[PDB]
């Protein structure tokens, strides 16, 4: 099988859908993947994430590196064996939880309680055994002073070399797995053009867009990605890290985006917060006590099919974990169908109807 | 189908496998039986109890009747519909649930905080359309004086009649489902003969052993069960409510038993405790940090199938949700794989050597 091989099948205006082969799996485009915290999606057995229709799900370096640890999980044969997942896996590079979690920043790294450098962290990608890596990067916090965006984000781009020359040296590691390079710069656009430009200059195999969904609001990220997708190489995904709600995932498709990860579906299903096609609905309202009405009446997920809204608001108030599995299910469901419906529509040439007519059911 | 027919297939000694069948099912005896709390079998879906092996799970009226609510259940079209179990569910009366979890007694039955008669219990089963209804009764607390034990065993016996006349002026509830009436008496073996006297008097499709578990270690409720259980009409299920350990099973069912229910696969899953043949452990023992093997090297279940000790391990550690669910998986197949060895060993007269293995085995 390649090991990184994306296709774009159709295009519509900025957004594309195709394909990206794996030696592991197929990642269709654009894609959602799920977070997988602490080696397990929420609530989730992976054949109950596969079956929503997931491709590849999301690893975090920073949680699995403490617990249960790298060179553990590698010495039980690897992240995918470990969690039972076979099919591809994306693992950020700490770069954001160590900040956001934990520290002291420098030139080589940042060491912290609970170092962390780009060498470290592609080592502890390759012993989870990551299919595509994120290099090691610095999410600038939001707001930040011009120079501070730029220095920060040209230290994140001498940590996107060290990354790249890591990763290359691990001759496995460069023959099976996928790097990618993440684009910071805060929302200036100078500063997002030269740290695409130092991402493409190094060559990765697929570009994120760092930085965002960190307290702009959806005006302000789409403002961002309106002027910085357009400086990725169009030949490569691109990856809106941690974004978002349905229609951010919408605007960002529309704005070049292939690739989503989020904790929403997952941590607000466990709260109570089902996704519908017209919109969040909280199973826990009163209002829903008697319902007897799947969480969404088109979804064609699993939960849907056999129980009740009034239920899932029983076990939901009632603590029951019944409760989370099935919220979470139905809400990785349905951001997949979510996903198949921009693929599906992009592919057709009626992506800007979808989103038109997304947008009016999902806020009214 | 039948409401309810018992047919014992083979026996051994004291021991007897068989069936039960029921309108929505057959039950295979000795038959252990989930227990489903707040309307789920906690952290599985029905599917997943199915799998197992389970052919009946246990209902609380208890705590349906303050949560959801019994008429609203009714409303929504009964337990079995709300919950997506759709095989037969015993109902505890709520006797035993309302005086140790919310309390006035009378002769009318119990007024609580968190007024419950016989006929209101029955009536509460009936809306949630169970199955077996078990009438409505007092577990004597252990330990207690002889009087005491022998006018609350009296209550609990006119009880016993009052839930008997409830249920079969019921017409609908008389034809679809089945009366357990509950033998109490506490360690007395002239009040258990006393109590089986009035019970087989007034007539039930099957005989719960109540009162036991409820203090008595296992020497001692063995001693009971030894002179209890041959007081019960022996064409009937034997049912021993509330037990237990595999061990207490297996000398249950060689002393009589048929049916059992018990929270300990369940919770003690949650709470990191596997059953194996060997022996129960605690998976987040640091033991079991790097132990790839499964929870149980004989065990046929899914979990076992797929995930290692490790890796459990890591994700009781951790507080997540899926190490609930596999625990509790594991836990309630392997409860169901004890019952079906028991069944098979009783069919093939073996059952005595079976429980003799199994112990030493269990033991060691
Ligand atoms: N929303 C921004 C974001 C989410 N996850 C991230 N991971 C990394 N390494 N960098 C980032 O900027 C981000
Ligand atoms: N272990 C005793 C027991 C468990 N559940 C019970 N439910 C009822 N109604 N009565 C009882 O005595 C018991
Ligand atoms: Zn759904
Ligand atoms: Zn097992």
């Amino acid at each position: 099988r390649p090991r990184f091989s994306f296709s774009i099948a159709a295009r519509e205006g900025k957004a594309r859908t195709g394909t990206i082969e794996m030696k592991r799996g197929v990642i269709r485009t654009p894609a959602f993947m799920p977070v997988g915290t602490a080696a397990t999606v929420k609530a989730l057995k992976p054949e109950t994430v596969r079956a929503t229709g997931a491709d590849i799900i999301l690893g975090n370096t920073y949680h699995l590196m403490l617990r249960p640890g790298a060179e553990r999980i590698a010495k039980l044969g690897g992240l995918h064996s470990f969690m039972g997942w076979d099919r591809p896996i994306l693992t950020d590079s700490g770069g954001y939880q160590v900040m956001s979690l934990s520290t002291k920043q420098s030139e080589e790294g940042v060491t912290f309680k609970s170092m962390l450098s780009p060498e470290r962290s592609i080592e502890i990608q390759h012993l989870l055994g990551s299919d595509i890596v994120m290099a090691f990067d610095e999410c600038t916090p939001y707001p930040a002073t011009p120079s501070r965006a730029a220095s920060s984000m040209e230290r994140s781009m001498r940590w996107a070399k060290r990354s790249r020359d890591a990763f290359d040296s691990r001759k496995e590691q460069a023959e099976n797995a996928a790097l990618f390079g993440i684009q910071q710069g805060s929302v200036f656009e100078n500063l997002r053009q030269q740290s695409a430009d130092a991402l493409a200059e190094i060559g990765f195999d697929g570009y994120a867009v760092g930085g965002l969904a960190v307290g702009q609001g959806q005006d302000e990220m789409f403002r961002v990605l309106d002027f910085s997708v357009p400086m990725l190489p169009d030949d490569k995904p691109h990856y809106l890290m941690g974004v978002g709600k349905p229609d951010d995932i919408v605007g960002a498709v529309e704005r070049g985006i292939d690739m989503f990860d989020c904790v929403l579906p997952t941590r607000s299903g466990r709260n109570g917060q089902a996704f519908t096609w017209d919109g969040p609905i909280n199973i826990r309202n009163a209002r829903f006590s008697e319902d007897l009405k799947p969480l969404d009446s088109e979804c064609h997920c699993a939960v849907c099919q056999k129980w009740s809204r009034a239920y899932i608001h029983h076990l939901i108030r009632a603590g029951e974990i019944l409760g989370a599995m099935l919220m979470t299910e139905h809400n990785i469901a349905f951001y997949q169908q979510l996903m198949q419906k921009i693929r599906d529509s992009i592919s057709e040439g009626r992506f800007s109807q979808f989103a038109q007519d997304f947008r009016a059911r999902y806020f009214a």
